[PDB]
């Protein structure tokens, strides 16, 4: 019983984590097997991030330029290329703690945990979600960049986020690991403005059902809907609007708790439309959506 | 910017865990150096856990009836011997990835990480705190109990808790180290009732600061109050009295925000008397209460 904002556990992870500095400049690498990943502008002076050709800079920089450091022991940079926004700086040796792994780009509305690191060691690790407007809202300082985000199917780490830059409104952008930014932001200092942040409905929907498995029930009520009738409300509310796909996701939930899907969609219906009137769920006051149906399942079974 | 709850990253910790199996019954264990900690009920049957004799039931096993599996190889036990309500599991191997590490009992309001674990393997980390009636609200399933709490200086572990039950009403009960329960709890399958779950004032001050640093100002109000008169307040919300040991702790945070510890009391005073009118607080729609001075110093400044 109880029921929390969970990350994975972050060992396979932090035995990646390595220090990048070029010139004056000192974020996080990411070393597996014999390659470090990290932002491409830490090839950037405060000044060059106004307004920089990443090429025309990287032209200047040599294999030597970049100080990679692994622990308190140094790394042999032997090659250096430029994929998207990420450096992928090849290095003479493999990484003995390199975890199974694989690079996944994730959807908005799927969650991942964050090992924030500053000058190669991790500080702390937390779990988000990659948000409708391709943002996420993490806990990042000058330093952070090239902290990532995944997610561990037992022995396999899937690294799905690279921190690149704080938005002017305290929010935060990034890339997979393929150096490809998430939503339409540039690693460019230059006021960029996030869209609509709505409120991810399945994970809502899923975190209600874990609330009815912990012994939370109090907005359980005698309603249904329908799919269209639901979305209607989600609309007025700023939620995304509900599927099949995602109540063919719910599935499982649905099967264990004995509440259909729809009959939860009237529960979040009312819950939208009445407030929770000074009550909680979970211990939480709004509405959580950083839980997907399958963080539910994962959490209320004790999978390893 | 941002502000999550941030659990210490798990690496030091994992390295540490183990499964125990004394019988049918199987939990986790902690393996530093040649021993390894677990909770003395693992000798229990379902049966047992009613009126067990631990002392009595003791006598009933040998060295080689405690099974210790490290992944997956096997570790001699060669003594064994009880310590309050934990086990202490002599091996004849050090643990080569013990960290530095000390035991430490902490007091109510003080913050953790929990490594929750199935069968020696670790699922997840969250952060929480001990409630000043000695629980913990976490997650927890069966299976998970030897599970640990530490906090993280540098390279040295403070390990805090290990987790052995859960009351009949969700919340979790555990020992430090030593085997000494927090609060009045005993191994036993006998309904024991918590005490008033109050809110840690400190830590919600802490948390205020947090999100005042962070760009959530809408609570600041022109108001001050006295400890005397923002405990009147604090007695009829079921708040923690506030002392001047409080206030001290919380100087760093005034000194950086330049908002007097008295100010924000008034703040808070006023958040508890009129609530927060549908509006949040770094993502929050309730007052938070796990995040202590120290977390929110840490996380602000970007502690590795
Ligand atoms: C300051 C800071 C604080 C927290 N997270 C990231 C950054 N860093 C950036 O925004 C970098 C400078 O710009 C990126 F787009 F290239
Ligand atoms: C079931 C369960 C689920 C989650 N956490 C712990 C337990 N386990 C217990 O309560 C054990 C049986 O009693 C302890 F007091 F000795």
């Amino acid at each position: 019983s109880g029921f929390r904002k969970m990350a994975f556990p972050s060992g396979k992870v932090e035995g990646c984590m390595v220090q990048v500095t070029c010139g004056t400049t000192t974020l996080n690498g990411l070393w597996l097997d014999d390659v470090v990943y990290c932002p491409r502008h830490v090839i950037c002076t405060s000044e060059d991030m106004l307004n920089p050709n990443y090429e025309d800079l990287l032209i200047r920089k040599s294999n030597h330029n970049f100080l990679v450091q692994a622990g308190n022991v140094q790394l042999r940079v032997i090659g250096h290329s430029m994929q998207n926004c990420v450096l992928k700086l090849k290095v003479d040796t493999a990484n003995p703690k390199t975890p199974k792994y694989k690079f996944v780009r994730i959807q908005p509305g799927q969650t991942f945990s964050v090992l924030a690191c500053y000058n190669g060691s991790p500080s702390g690790v937390y779990q988000c979600a990659m948000r409708p407007n391709f943002t996420i809202k993490g806990s990042f300082l000058n330093g952070s960049c090239g902290s990532v985000g995944f997610n561990i199917d037992y022995d396999c780490v899937s690294f799905c986020y690279m921190h690149h830059m704080e938005l002017p409104t305290g929010v935060h952008a990034g890339t997979d690991l393929e150096g490809n930014f998430y939503g339409p932001f540039v690693d460019r200092q230059t006021a960029q403005a996030a869209g609509t942040d709505t409120t991810i409905t399945v994970n809502v929907l899923a975190w209600l059902y874990a609330a009815v498995i912990n012994g939370d029930r109090w907005f359980l009520n005698r309603f249904t809907t329908t799919l269209n009738d639901f979305n209607l409300v989600a609309m007025k509310y700023n939620y995304e609007p509900l599927t099949q796909d995602h109540v063919d996701i719910l599935g499982p939930l649905s099967a264990q708790t004995g509440i259909a899907v729809l009959d939860m969609c009237a529960s979040l219906k009312e819950l939208l439309q009445n407030g929770m009137n000074g009550r909680t769920i979970l211990g939480s006051a709004l509405l959580e959506d950083e839980f997907t149906p399958f963080d539910v399942v994962r959490q209320c079974s004790g999978v390893t």
